[PDB]
């Protein structure tokens, strides 16, 4: 309705604190400014869940779109993917959709030099991305495909043990999604210690960690463990989340540490903004 344009603009407005804009250029033009600002983007076309075969295809292709888009631009590609917006779970032709898909993507990346972080999601699909995620591994190498483990979850130490002889990047986070006390630690400290763990035992075993949380205690106890470690700052690199703690974006980067800043855009925003909120401190 016309009486309701003023509304859905004031909605639109407050999103775009956390996503680019709705175009493949809105995006480019924002990792443009990040690395004029010595910061690196991580791209996501914004979307997960997606029940059709036929549009997880046409997802996937539109994050190839993406990738040509950045290196025509000059911009290395590194992009991250929810494997449920390509249809992981889906069989087409024996084989599974979110597999056949994310090759596409990898090889594609691959091509122009790039990287591409499958993403986690809600437990039910931890098991099957971690067996995918070795399975392209294995077909493109551990420096052009990477995952998350999420410190929340009981299980999440062990996973990252299991995955060493991979030599993995891996991103470590706190954990997105609604879990119960069965699959993750209802105590917020248990959370935060269990982070630290995660992202200490991937930098003694000498794989590329992502620190990616804007937790200044966290961030402060990292600079901490690096130093004492004698841990090159070539060696790991803090993230963010566009439009949060840019002055910490900022800052770690005039000190000489690596940041990049995971850059979501598109028109289907809504359910990723509507974490956004939700973590509203
Ligand atoms: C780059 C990146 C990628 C991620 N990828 C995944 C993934 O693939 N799967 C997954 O499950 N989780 C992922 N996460 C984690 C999930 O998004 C976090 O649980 C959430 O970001 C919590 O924020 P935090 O670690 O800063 O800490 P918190 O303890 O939640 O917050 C720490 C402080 O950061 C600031 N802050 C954090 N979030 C907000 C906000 N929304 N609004 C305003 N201030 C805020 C506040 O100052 C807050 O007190 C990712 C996080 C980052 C940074
Ligand atoms: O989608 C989300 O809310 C998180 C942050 C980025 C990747 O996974």
């Amino acid at each position: 309705p016309q009486v309701e344009q003023l509304a859905r603009q004031k909605m639109w407005n407050l999103a775009e604190r956390f996503v680019a804009g709705e175009s493949i250029e809105s995006a480019i033009q924002a990792v443009q400014a990040l690395e004029r600002d010595g910061i690196a983007g991580n791209l996501d076309l914004l979307g997960e869940f997606i029940d059709s075969p036929a549009k997880c295809t046409e997802f996937a292709d539109d994050v190839i779109k993406l990738i040509e888009a950045a290196h025509a631009a000059g911009i290395k590609p590194y992009v991250s993917i929810k494997l449920s917006s390509v249809g992981q779970g889906k069989d087409e032709n024996g084989e599974d959709l979110g597999l056949t898909n994310a090759r596409r993507i990898i090889a594609k990346a691959k091509e122009y030099g790039g990287f591409i972080c499958l993403d986690m999601e809600d437990h039910t699909r931890v098991d099957v991305t971690l067996e995918q995620f070795r399975t392209l591994v294995g077909e493109f190498g551990a420096e052009h495909v990477g995952t998350v483990l999420q410190s929340y979850l009981y299980r999440s130490l062990g996973d990252r043990a299991s995955l060493d002889d991979l030599r993995p990047n891996i991103r470590m986070v706190k954990g997105a999604y609604l879990e119960p006390a069965t699959v993750a630690y209802p105590d917020k400290a248990d959370v935060d210690q269990n982070y630290r763990r995660l992202v200490f035992q991937h930098l003694k075993a000498g794989n590329y960690t992502n620190v990616a949380t804007h937790d200044e205690r966290i961030i402060d106890d990292v600079k901490r463990f690096v130093l004492a470690h004698g841990i090159g700052k070539d060696a790991f690199e803090f993230q963010m989340l566009y439009g949060i703690r840019r002055d910490l974006q900022k800052q770690l980067a005039a000190e000489g540490y690596r940041v990049r800043v995971y850059l979501p855009y598109g028109r289907d925003w809504y359910a990723y903004f509507s974490r956004r909120i939700a973590e509203t401190p």
